[PDB]
């Protein structure tokens, strides 16, 4: 498809057989979620956003559906307005900005 | 242009007679550079993300170039750790995301 930018990019997601709504967010290196259960291991990582570094759990190699697109890649869990999908994934869907 | 997302998607800008790199982020609502002299009138707000909170001075109707093009809007200023163009003027350039 192609996202306009008047309103929100958001798009929903699936993640462990759960609907959410997530932000496509190309300021964002990572894809970051709210809260919730990822399988394996995690490890962490520090990641920086507009107030600062933070830590999160990095959990790998974690299937979303976006639009109906598979993708598998780095999730980090932590504090987070939103869900966001960052460069990781979106580079997997195939996404570009254009104008 | 189109433009991928396998690095972080930055550009040339101009905007009260300085120029700069800034990130095309459809994270981002308002457009938010980091501190610097605009002219006008301004109102305290206070932007929110993964670092938490940082406060920012509103300016409205402030014309910027990106990438040659003229536009214009809302900037906010303030401690951000990068320029971020955000959805507001990223409109005016007729930019979408594509896959
Ligand atoms: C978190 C989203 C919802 C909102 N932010 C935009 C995001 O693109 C933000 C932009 C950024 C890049 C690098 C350093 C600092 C900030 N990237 C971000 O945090 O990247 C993290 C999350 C995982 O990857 C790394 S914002 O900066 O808070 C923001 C808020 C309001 C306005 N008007 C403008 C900007």
């Amino acid at each position: 498809p192609q996202i306009t930018l008047w309103q929100r990019p958001i798009v929903t997601i699936k993640v462990g057989g759960q609907l959410k709504e997530a932000l496509l967010d190309t300021g964002a290196d990572d894809t970051v979620l709210e809260d919730m259960e990822l399988p394996g291991r995690w490890k962490p990582r520090m990641i920086g956003g507009i107030g600062g570094f933070v830590k999160v759990r990095q959990y790998d190699q974690i299937p979303i559906e976006i639009c109906g697109h598979k993708v598998i890649g780095t999730v980090l869990v932590g504090p987070t307005p939103t869900n966001i999908i960052g460069r990781n994934l979106m580079t997997q869907l195939g996404c570009t900005l254009n104008f």
